[PDB]
């Protein structure tokens, strides 16, 4: 019975655009990386958190590689369709508050289930959960993370699926601090249409079923991933000398 209307002339745009950003801005080979900081694994087979606190090895590392990726998402945002008609202050409003989540989405692309870890290129950076947790932080995060990335990999999307659910997760109208939420709301709801219209259209079955639902708790999940980071954080925070740990753009949008 569902009806299946065609991707309109600048909903088809709208996708060419999103997926050229992508490609702009997400470098598959991962070639830039041994530009951050060296990954440093210290022995903690036991996990604990005062050495992992002490020594916070991988946290340069880390931190230069979610920099890096900040960088990147910000350039990609700008190149959403409507994303400049907002004003410069709900832009950064929206960058500041979605940066983790779009982090957290776009990794889905190295992440593999082969051995449940970020694959990005050799040993040096190839991160497992073991590295986040030679970061700072604990099982309350790392174990919703992992589940989530699983999760996202099993919906199999399409590159037009992935790249609109990025574009959806930034322009989102409810964010603290945000101005013109009726605006936002108004890009929003063009980009889901896109959304909603592909899976319909260009989605085969049995995979379509209910796809766009599973999509949006998807963005549930990271905003739950987002306060657990947040409050991690915080804590991390707290340890003398850690602010020389991360970088300028990592202190501004978590601190
Ligand atoms: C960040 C990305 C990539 C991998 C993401 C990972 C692997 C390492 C650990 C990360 C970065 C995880 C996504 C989230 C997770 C995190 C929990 C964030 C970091 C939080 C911080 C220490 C800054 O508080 C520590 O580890 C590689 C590649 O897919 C992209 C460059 C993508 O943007």
């Amino acid at each position: 019975d569902s009806l299946r209307p065609k991707l309109s002339e600048e909903q088809q745009r709208i996708i060419a655009i999103l997926l050229d950003a992508h490609h702009k801005t997400y470098d598959p080979t991962y070639s830039d990386f041994c530009q951050f900081r060296p990954p440093v694994r210290v022995n903690d087979g036991g996990g604990s958190v005062t050495l992992e606190l002490s020594q916070l090895s991988m946290l340069p590392h880390l931190a230069d590689l979610v920099s890096y990726s900040i960088q990147k998402v910000i350039g990609f945002a700008k190149m959403i369709p409507g994303f400049r008609d907002l004003t410069s202050e709900d832009q950064i409003v929206l960058l500041k508050s979605s940066a983790i989540e779009v982090i957290m989405l776009r990794s889905n692309e190295s992440f593999t289930m082969d051995d449940m870890s970020w694959t990005c290129g050799n040993q040096d950076y190839k991160y497992r959960v073991s590295d986040v947790t030679k970061a700072g932080h604990s099982l309350e995060l790392i174990e919703p993370l992992i589940k989530f990335q699983v999760g996202l990999k099993k919906l199999n999307l399409h590159e037009e699926e992935h790249v609109l659910l990025m574009a959806i997760c930034i322009v989102s109208p409810d964010r603290p601090g945000v101005q013109d939420a009726a605006l936002i709301e108004a890009i929003q709801d063009r980009l889901s249409n896109t959304l909603q219209t592909y899976i319909r259209c260009r989605h085969p079955p049995p995979g379509s079923h209910l796809l766009y639902a599973k999509m949006i708790q998807k963005l549930a999940d990271l905003r739950s991933l987002n306060e657990e980071h947040s409050k991690q954080y915080r804590c991390l925070s707290f340890q003398p000398e850690c602010s020389m740990k991360l970088t300028p753009l990592v202190l501004e949008v978590f601190g």
